[PDB]
Order: structure tokens, then C-alpha cells, then sequence
């Protein structure tokens, strides 16, 4: 039955409208999945929802003094789909940790059963650029068997790709933490769909996909929707229903291989993106040449 | 004599070049100033001393075993203006808090007193993404009296200027740490100049600078270096010669007054950045309009 899993990606490579669609076309093929928002911002949840805004755990804890006090129906929301959906909310800024956030949610799902209720597939939408134990905490709590990073032909992007690799390397004899696949996120830039599965391989992983620029998304965005509920028809539909279908159907979950900064760099001048190192001019002046 | 400065702003909007510049630039008036990067990538210093990445104090702490094993002058280096430089570190990914990473290398650098050497000025280089007590650290231990927080035309930029400014907020009783001014990056978006005033001012601070988009920039990056060190007559030397002066001139330290969700999307709108919400289209298909 259930298969936990989390999406983990740097900020602003479009993590969240990659997740919200692909399990929006997952659920186009009947699934009730869950999203759990671990995100200090709460737009995870909210095209599903034709929401703003949904409603975080540490917001509504704050209004009635506990988590206990919180009861499941307000807390966890459906949408296009019947699909579940509860963002936790951020640490208090500059005092919380995320982590803690996020664990709250867990327990208050486990709690209320959730859960154990019908469910092919819970994701958590959780941010990879900072890759600290706080941010880590469905991989040491084994809340997500099976990450899929979203990345992009961009240095950090990466960066984060590979940091996120690491923590899977350090849970994965104390669990069964194990990374799926890349999900490289076309910024437009020339070669990357290559250079990110270079990286995948390097990693010991496959690119999952590709998912395309499309101006589609943010025609749906302005009605609060995903791609799969405006238009079903957009070939971009059908990208995310190809990687929807290649999600369930993936069985490589491997307990990944990561790279050196050198090893990193190399990959991005070999594919272009970076350029190459000319040390003749190192550390001289609008003069000096 | 001595200021504790610390800069703050979302990643990848240019917060490590403006310091690093507005640093050299200050330097470039004599005064002995001290980087800290506190962020997980070792590109904070970088710039100032024309390597590709300084060694961490998490890196060397792990060489040695432990802290008080390592000797100060392979630790903290100068470059360009006998500016003196210390990259700190990062979390063990996936396990160690950031805060840690920072905090040992604060207690590193009081212990071997380069703190009380002299020093007009001391910065830290501090994301802003996740405004969680991690990365507010010297915000609570009352190691930067000075916020600088580094933004752009743009949403989430916006926002972190803002959740940073919630942490000021919450320090504002147990110490001295007030939010100086936002420092706009230019993203060429249209007239963010105006937007990021706007915003200074309903939160109570100005916009101390204007920082342009300028090739310049890169043109200094292949070589390893700082604008100010490679083109010393560039305007774009000089607008961070304007903000090394206007820094240092400054005696603006308001206790900031943090905004709505609403109140800061309606900045947006009214500079056209973001759209306006046209609620008749909201959860309505490619057919339904
Ligand atoms: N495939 C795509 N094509 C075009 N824009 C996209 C795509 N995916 C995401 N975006 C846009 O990128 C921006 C950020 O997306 P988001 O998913 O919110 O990022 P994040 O989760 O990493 O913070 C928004 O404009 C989003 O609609
Ligand atoms: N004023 C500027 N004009 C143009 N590009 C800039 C400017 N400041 C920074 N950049 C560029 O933005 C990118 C990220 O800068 P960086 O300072 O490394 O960001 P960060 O510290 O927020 O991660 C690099 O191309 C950097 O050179
Ligand atoms: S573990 Fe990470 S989320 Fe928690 S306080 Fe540290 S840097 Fe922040
Ligand atoms: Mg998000
Ligand atoms: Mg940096």
C-alpha cells in the first residue's frame, strides 16, 4: 500500500508548483495522496486549495494554546481531487527552529491517524537550502523513504542537490532513507537537461525527468490553480502526467554517491554553464591586464 | 571605536558581493574590518581574499579535533586593505544546527581576542532565507547591533526583509539590536527603487542605497576579486563607495515595524511587480473562461 515520500529542492526552482502538480496528475489517475507543507511560507498547499493562503499549524496552535486543542478538520484540508492537505508553518522568526514545526505536524497526524487512513502517497514539500537537521527531519525521524530533488543547470541548485544526497548518506544505516530521482526543472539554459543527468549518475541516480519552462503555469497560477486543473490538454499536463506515471512506476532507490565542490565544478564547465579558470589573471587590477 | 554590523538578505540576491564590496570600499578609506561568513558555502570571503574558498572553522575543527587545537593566523586571514577574514562553517548536512557552526567561531575569535585588536568595523554575512534562532544567532547573543538587510523587487526577497525584521523585533528587549537600513539590489525589475522605499518606510527604516545591476561585477569575479580592487573608477565603485560612506554615517538604528501578508502584497501590486487578483477566474478551468 502507502509509500512515504518527501520532495526536497532549493528555493525558487519551482519545487512546490512541481510538486503540487505532478500530484495533482497522480491523483487525475485516482490517488489520495496527502501534502504536508513544511515551509516557514505557505504556498505548498494553496493551488490545490484555490487557496491564498492555508492555515499553519503554528498559527492555529498559537490561537488555541496547544496542538491537542486543534482538532483534524480545520487542520487538514482537500482539494482538486480529494487530496489532503496541511501546511506546519515556520519557526517563530529568529527564535524556532524548523524542525520543530514540522515534527508537530507528524505527531498530530499520527495522532489523529491521518495517517493510517486511506492513502497511496504522502509528500512533503521541504526546502533544501539549507540542509541542517532541522530541515532534515523526515529523513532522521524515517518520515520519507523516497526523496525526489528538483534542481536545475545552476551551481546552487545543485549545490543543494548534492548537501540533500549527503543527509540521505548519513540516515541510511539507521533507516530506510533512500533517494529516488533528480527532477531537473528547465530554466531555459542551454545543456542542462545533460548536465543534470550527469549529476544523477555521478550520484548513482537517474533524472527522473524534465519538466519545461511553461508560461501555462502561471496562466493557472492567477486563478490559484494547477496546470492539470486549468487546461488537462497542455502538452506541460502531460509532462507532469510523464513524470506522475514515472514516479509510481520507479524501483531505483538508491543510497547515493556524492560529489567533490571540483567534482561539481567540473560538470558545470564541461556543459558550459561555467566558464573555465584562466589563472593568468588572478588577482590583477583593470591594469595589470 | 568598533561597530558590530552583521548583513542579512535572501540568497542569491547579491548579499556576499555587496558586503564584500561595500567592505573593500571601506577599506579603501583605511579602516581595519573583519568578514565573518556564517553561511554553509565558503563564498562570503572569497572575494577579498582572491582564493576560490577559505577553510572553515568546521572544516579545521574536524583536522584537529576540536577548537581550542586551532592557532588563529591559519584560521582568520586578511586580503585587500589588511581586511581580516573568517569563514566559519556550516552544518554537518543533514545533523548539526547552523547556529553552532557560527557560535564556536564568535567564542574562537572573543577567546583569541582578535575581537578587542584593532578593528573599526566588524561583518557578518548572514542568509536570510530561513530567519529561524540558527542563523539569528548573533541577533541573540547579542553580537550585531547593526541589521543591514540586503533586498530587491521582489517577493520573497521582500519577505525575508521583512521576517528578519520580526527578529529585531523579539531582541529589541533583551539587548542593543536595532535594524540600520535595506540596501536594494537592483534586479532591473522595473521601479523597485521606489517599492523598497516604500517598504523601508512602513517598516520604519530607509533605504540606505540603491546598488545598480553592473557587468562590472563579473568582469572583477573571474579574476577573484572585489570591484573596488579591480576598477577603482567605475561608477559602480563609486555607488559602493556611496554606501561605504553612507554605512558608516548612519546613525538611523531604528526597532523596526514589521507588516501584514496583505500589507506587503498590496506594496507590490501598487508597483506593479505583482498582478491584481481578478477573483471571477479563481478555480475556473481553460473552459469555464
Ligand atoms: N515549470 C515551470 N515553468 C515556469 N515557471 C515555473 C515552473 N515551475 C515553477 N515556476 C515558477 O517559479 C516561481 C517559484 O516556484 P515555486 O514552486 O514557488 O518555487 P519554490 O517552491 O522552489 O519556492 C513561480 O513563478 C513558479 O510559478
Ligand atoms: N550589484 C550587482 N550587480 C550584478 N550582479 C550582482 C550584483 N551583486 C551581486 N551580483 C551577482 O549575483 C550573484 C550572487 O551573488 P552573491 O553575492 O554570491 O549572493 P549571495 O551571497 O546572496 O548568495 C552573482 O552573479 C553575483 O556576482
Ligand atoms: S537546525 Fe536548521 S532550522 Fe533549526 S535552528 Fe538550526 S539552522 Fe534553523
Ligand atoms: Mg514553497
Ligand atoms: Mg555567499
Amino acid at each position: 500500500a502507502m509509500r512515504q515520500c518527501a520532495i526536497y529542492g532549493k528555493g525558487g526552482i519551482g519545487k512546490s508548483t512541481t510538486t503540487q502538480n505532478l500530484v495533482a496528475a497522480l491523483a487525475e489517475m485516482g490517488k489520495k495522496v496527502m501534502i504536508v507543507g513544511c515551509n516557514p511560507k505557505a504556498d505548498s498547499t494553496r493551488l490545490i486549495l484555490h487557496s491564498k493562503a492555508q492555515n499553519t499549524i503554528m498559527e492555529m496552535a498559537a490561537e488555541a494554546g496547544t496542538v491537542e486543542d486543534l482538532e483534524l478538520e480545520d487542520v487538514l484540508k482537500a482539494g482538486y481531487g480529494g487530496v489532503k492537505c496541511v501546511e506546519s508553518g515556520g519557526p517563530e522568526p529568529g527564535v524556532g527552529c524548523a524542525g520543530r514545526g514540522v515534527i508537530t505536524a507528524i505527531n498530530f497526524l499520527e495522532e489523529e491517524g491521518a495517517y493510517e487512513d486511506d492513502l497511496d502517497f504522502v509528500f512533503y514539500d521541504v526546502l533544501g537550502d539549507v540542509v541542517c537537521g532541522g530541515f532534515a527531519m523526515p529523513i532522521r525521524e524515517n518520515k520519507a523513504q523516497e526523496i525526489y530533488i528538483v534542481c536545475s543547470g545552476e551551481m546552487m541548485a545543485m549545490y543543494a542537490a548534492n548537501n540533500i544526497s549527503k543527509g540521505i548518506v548519513k540516515y541510511a544505516n539507521s533507516g530506510s532513507v533512500r533517494l529516488g530521482g533528480l527532477i531537473c526543472n528547465s530554466r531555459n539554459t542551454d545543456r542542462e537537461d545533460e548536465l543534470i543527468i550527469a549529476l544523477a549518475n555521478k550520484l548513482g541516480t537517474q533524472m527522473i525527468h524534465f519538466v519545461p519552462r511553461d508560461n501555462v503555469v502561471q496562466r493557472a497560477e492567477i486563478r490559484r490553480m494547477t496546470v492539470i486543473e486549468y487546461d488537462p490538454k497542455a502538452k506541460q499536463a502531460d509532462e507532469y502526467r510523464a513524470l506522475a506515471r514515472k514516479v509510481v512506476d520507479n524501483k531505483l532507490l538508491v543510497i547515493p554517491n556524492p560529489i567533490t565542490m571540483d567534482e561539481l565544478e567540473e560538470l558545470l564547465m564541461e556543459f558550459g554553464i561555467m566558464e573555465v579558470e584562466d589563472e593568468s589573471i588572478v588577482g590583477k587590477t583593470a591594469e595589470e591586464v
